[PDB]
């Protein structure tokens, strides 16, 4: 089960992806969250990323599939893998289109999450996250109990930095830009499937089910 999920920023990918990991048995990879891992431990990977994500604007190509490939290559990708938000860019794409042809693990299902850009922002800026464990939270469409405070172990919740109005703006630009592109690409190849994501999480989850149940 080899799969890809994009989406404008804030359509699903994590929601999505975290959901699909715990039924289907196959790693969840995130350049985001590798990104921001690497900024949060400050490693020379974090302190090269930063300079991009605090302005919104994509990572350079070269390192970015310098660490998936890496990541790809690992034991736990043998039975499949989710890459999310990856590729990003048609180059990025072609990239990986070489390195599964080698691997034997071409792709099954390119999931676009469709999510109209206007809804996209308050997607957003109302995220939360947790500080202890890194549960996901929105103020209104999936709240805590307790405003700021998580569920799970009462961690304080926080607003992600690249979060904001202006800087949302400028990731909402910068990921369109790339994405007509990229979804022509993957449509042209055969297995890019849109799935709408402007349901219930619970709903966006039930239509990819019946997608993926073909894979396991
Ligand atoms: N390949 C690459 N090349 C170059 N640079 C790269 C790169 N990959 C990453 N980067 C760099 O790294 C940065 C960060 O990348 P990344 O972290 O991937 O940012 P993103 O793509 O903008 O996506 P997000 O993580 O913000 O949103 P999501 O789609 O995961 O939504 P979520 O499920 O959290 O949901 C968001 C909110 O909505 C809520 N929500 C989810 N689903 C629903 C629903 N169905 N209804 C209502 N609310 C929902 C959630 O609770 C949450 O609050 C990029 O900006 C770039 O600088
Ligand atoms: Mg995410
Ligand atoms: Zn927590």
């Amino acid at each position: 089960m080899n799969l890809v999920l994009m989406g404008l920023p804030g359509a699903g990918k994590g929601t999505q992806g975290e959901r699909i990991v715990e039924k289907y048995g196959i790693p969840h990879i995130s350049t985001g969250d590798m990104f921001r891992a690497a900024m949060k431990e400050e490693t020379p990977l974090g302190l090269e990323a930063k300079s991009y994500i605090d302005k919104g604007e994509l990572v350079p190509d070269e390192v970015t599939i310098g660490i998936v490939k890496e990541r790809l290559g690992k034991d736990d990708c043998e039975r499949g893998f989710l890459l999310d938000g990856f590729p990003r860019t048609v180059a990025q794409a072609e990239a990986l289109e070489e390195i599964l042809e080698e691997m034997g693990k071409p792709i099954d299902y390119v999931i676009n999450i469709q999510v109209d850009k206007d809804v996209l922002m308050e997607r957003l800026t109302g995220r939360r996250i947790c500080s202890v464990c890194g549960t996901t939270y929105h103020l209104v469409f999936n709240p805590p109990k307790t405003p700021g405070i998580c569920d799970k172990d009462g961690g304080e919740l926080y607003q992600r930095a690249d979060d904001n109005e202006e800087t949302v703006t400028k990731r909402l630009e910068v990921n369109m830009k790339q994405t007509a592109p990229l979804l022509d690409f993957y449509d042209e190849k055969g297995y890019l499937v849109n799935v709408n994501g402007q349901q219930d999480i619970q709903d966006v989850y039930a239509d990819l089910k019946v997608l993926l149940g073909g894979l396991k």
